[PDB]
Formats: structure tokens, C-alpha cells, sequence
């Protein structure tokens, strides 16, 4: 079995996860809608091929029983396949906004400097998201279902991932290890207690090997752990190619929210991150 | 051949229907759209359900899907844009009036009775020529409507028939000037000068169908539009029924269709006389 200290540190995690992760999306509400030189055009082409790998339908269930139903363009000229960028940033933002509270909650997160706290959520935020998008996502229609919302679409490294991840089937216990294990990571940009975080991360990695040993049966999950510690690997990868991605696009056509401005680096680490801080702090 | 007079009618009916119908609807804006989220009633909504579509002029396409009639209610979701789309028609159709010389000569009065009593059926033969039959979808431009046996409802039928005669659009806009130069609509004063004006157009239009139609196919083609246009005439009666009791249960129409719907003429339809006085 695992031992109490760890079965409590996964108490600690089930416990903020579910009253901070929205399964329903039923709070989203408020969100935009697609409406109803050399280097410049090298610039446009590299934003042109991100963009593509981008695309989703979106659909819309209403209450009464209606549905709304979007289809993007075909790649023209230009702007046009920037339509669904202020609907994804508010999308991306709310999901954001519930990681930032899911990391407050963690007694071992709070606990560290708000400095570190900053410089965690600014290396992770997108992995966690990516992690409870993976909860929803439904492998047999390449939909992630989100409440009312739907987004619908393999050699693109993130939807791959989606499909990989899904495939291993975890438990809830196991999806809020992952995202401890992604959250404390001592390597993100501008961390200081590097000691202290590292430790942190080992016990929750330990505690997602116990866990798998103890609840799942014996040979068949054998190599479950070094599986699940792979899609991180891989994650962290797509985290990076896809912030240079957001970077590009922001650069030519602005669609960040303040928030997003401030995690991807769109004085002092406090001062560059006024609205992470203040959600921090209360 | 027609007579130089007949030529020149048909001229001046065509010329006309160009000016004042735009078959891309380029122009309809500003229209509402259903939220993103009384037995009669309820079985006049569910004979005529469609979903909507519009196309972005970027290569974008919305859907919109009605709810099944579960309840009440969601079974009003597309009730303010048909408002919104019935009244860009109908602003076109008095245009159209407008511009031809037989109507802007009748007393103000008359106009609004003839309007009054047409608008209706004028716009529904519009509609007829954007109609695709074999898809069951009304084109306007970059919106779509598209129909959800269903030839049961008089609407429906009306113009699935309509389609199948395949008229020219000579032939559409002949049959709009002799349902608009209706005699017979309440408060018409000078139903005589209406009535001769109607027995031209109608003798223009057997007249053209006999200089151009030779085929097997189109015997008694003149006899069946007339038929048509008797079809036409009955449902505008259903269907401004239909709408009363909508309304009445559930207000929607626009200020200009409460006002050709009913019920000193100039004083009770600010709105028509106005346009009337507008410049076309
Ligand atoms: O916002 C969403 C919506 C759906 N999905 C998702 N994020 O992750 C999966 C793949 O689809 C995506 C579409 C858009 C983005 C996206 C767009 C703009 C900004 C961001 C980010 F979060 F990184 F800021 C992310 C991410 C993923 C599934």
C-alpha cells in the first residue's frame, strides 16, 4: 500500500483539482466569437504553416436544444485564419486562470516563495492545461468536449500526444500526479529553491510509482510510470515549440489576453507579472 | 411578337425588378441572429423549420441548427431573424412598386392598400427564384435556409410547383406586377383603374408565354400561373393568419410588418407612407 504521507499528498491534490478544475466548463461564459516586406511575407509564411496544424470546428449546444455549428476557412490571402485566435485566448486564459488556483490551493506550492510560484505556473501553465484538456478529450470523434463547447479537428506532436495520452487510460489520481510532477519542475526558467523544488517533484514521482504498483494489476503495468514520465517529456517539448509558435503570431496579429502576455513574456519578476501575482495573492 | 406597348411593359417591369432586387443580398445587415446559449401555434412553427447558414467572405461557415420542439418556446429561436429577413423583402418590394410608373401614378392611399394586401405574396415569388428545389434550400446570398409529406404544407407546395414550371424572369415579374395590381385588397378606391391595369399585365403575360414557349411542356402554362397566383393569394390569408397568433402569444414582427399585417390609412402606417415619399 502507499503510505500515509503519500495517500494524503494525493488527498491534497484529488481535493484541489475538483475545486478547481471546471469539468463542465459551465463558468466559461463571456468568450469572443469568430465574427458572423521580405521578411515581413517570411514572417507571415512561418505564421501561415503555425496556424495550420491549428484548426478546429467549434460547436455550440445551447440549452433548448439548438446548435451552433462553426467551420474555419481555407487558408486565402491573410487574416481570415486569425478568426479563431480571440476565441482561443479566451478559452486558453480561463483554462489558465483555474491552473493558477489549482497550484494556490497545494500547501507544498504556497509555501514557496512567490518569486518561484511565478516562475513555476509561467514554465508549466500550458502543460497543465494540455494534461486536463487530455481528460476530455474523446480519442474516438478527435473531439475535446468541453461542456456545451466542442472542438473537433496526427503527425502534429499535440494531438498526438492527446491520442498517446489517452490511450494509457489513467486514473484521475494519476492525471493530478502528472500535473504535480509537470508543475514542480526545478528546471523552469528563473527558479531559485531548485533544491527544494526538485525534491518536491521526486515525491510526487515516487508517489505516482507507488501508486501505479499498488492499484494496478502486476505485469500488464509494469512500465506505466516510465510511459506517463515520457508523455512529460514529450509535453515539455510541445510546450516549447508551441509558446514559439503563440510568439510568432502575436508578433505579426496581437490576440493575447493581458494574462497570457504575462506568462509567455509578451524591473523584477513581480513587476513583469502583475496580474499572475495578484491571483496568486488572494 | 408582343406589340411595341407589351415590349416596353416588360421592359419597364424588368428594369425594375433589377434595381430593386438584390439576388446576392449583399445589403441585408444588422439582422438578429438565434442566442449562442397555443397547440396551433405550435404545429405552424414545425411545418416551416429550417436551419440557418451563412458563409463568411472569408471561406467561414456558421451553422445553426433549430432545437426540437420539446416544451415551448426554443420553438421562437429564428423568429427575429425571419422578422429581420421578411422585412429587408418587403422593403425591396415596395421599391419595386416604386419605380413603375402605373403604380406611382395611384392615390397614396391605394399604394399603401395595394402594398398592403401584396407584399406578402411579391416576396414569396422573390424567394421562388432563389429557391433550390433539389436541395429544399432558399440561396440569399451568403445565408441559406434549408428545409429539415413535407409538400402537405401549402407553402412548401407552392413553391416546389412554382420551381417546376421553370419561368423566365419575364415571367416571375409579370406575375408580381398582377398580384400587386390587385383590384380586390381591402381599402382599394380605384379598383377600376387597378383592375384595367391588372387585365394588361395578365394579357402581357399570355401574350409573352405564347411568343416564347413552343414546347409540349408548357401547354397551358399561362392557365397554371394564374392558377399559381389564386394559390398564392390563399396562402397570404393562411399565413397572416398563422402569424396573428404567433404574434399574439409571442411578439416579433418588425414596426413595418405590424404594419402591413394589419389591422386615414396614411395615419396607421407612418412607416409605408414614408418610403412611398422617399425618392427611389
Ligand atoms: O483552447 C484549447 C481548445 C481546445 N484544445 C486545446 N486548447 O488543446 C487541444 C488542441 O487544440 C488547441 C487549440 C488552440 C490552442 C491554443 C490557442 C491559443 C493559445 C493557447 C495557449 F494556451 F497556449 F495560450 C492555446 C491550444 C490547443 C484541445
Amino acid at each position: 500500500g502507499l503510505t500515509e504521507e503519500q495517500r494524503m499528498m494525493i488527498r491534497e491534490l484529488m481535493d484541489a483539482q475538483m475545486k478547481t478544475f471546471d469539468t463542465t466548463f459551465s463558468h466559461f461564459k463571456n468568450f469572443r466569437l469568430p465574427g458572423v516586406s521580405r521578411e515581413e511575407a517570411a514572417k507571415w509564411s512561418q505564421v501561415r504553416k503555425d496556424l495550420c496544424s491549428l484548426k478546429v470546428s467549434l460547436q455550440l449546444r445551447g440549452e433548448d436544444g439548438s446548435v451552433w455549428n462553426y467551420k474555419p476557412p481555407a487558408d486565402s490571402g491573410g487574416k481570415e485564419i486569425f478568426s479563431l485566435l480571440p476565441h482561443m485566448a479566451d478559452m486558453s486564459t480561463y483554462m489558465f486562470k483555474g491552473i493558477i488556483s489549482f497550484a494556490k490551493v497545494i500547501s507544498y506550492f504556497r509555501d514557496l516563495p512567490i518569486e518561484d510560484q511565478i516562475s513555476l505556473l509561467k514554465g508549466a501553465a500550458f502543460e497543465l492545461c494540455q494534461l486536463r484538456f487530455n481528460t476530455v478529450f474523446n480519442a474516438e470523434t478527435g473531439t475535446w468536449e468541453c461542456g456545451r463547447l466542442s472542438y473537433c479537428l496526427l503527425l502534429e506532436p499535440m494531438l498526438k500526444f492527446h491520442y498517446m495520452l489517452k490511450k494509457l487510460q489513467l486514473h484521475e489520481e494519476e492525471y493530478v500526479l502528472m500535473q504535480a510532477i509537470s508543475l514542480f519542475s526545478p528546471d523552469r526558467p528563473g527558479v531559485l529553491q531548485h533544491r527544494v523544488v526538485d525534491q518536491l517533484q521526486e515525491q510526487f514521482a515516487i508517489t505516482l510509482k507507488s501508486y501505479i504498483e499498488c492499484n494496478r494489476p502486476q505485469p500488464a503495468h509494469r512500465f506505466l510510470f516510465l510511459k506517463i514520465m515520457a508523455m512529460l517529456t514529450e509535453l515539455r517539448s510541445i510546450n516549447a515549440q508551441h509558446t514559439q509558435r503563440l510568439l510568432r503570431i502575436q508578433d505579426i496579429h496581437p490576440f493575447a489576453t493581458p494574462l497570457m502576455q504575462e506568462l509567455f513574456g509578451i524591473s523584477s519578476l513581480t513587476e513583469r507579472h502583475k496580474i499572475l501575482h495578484r491571483l496568486l495573492q488572494e
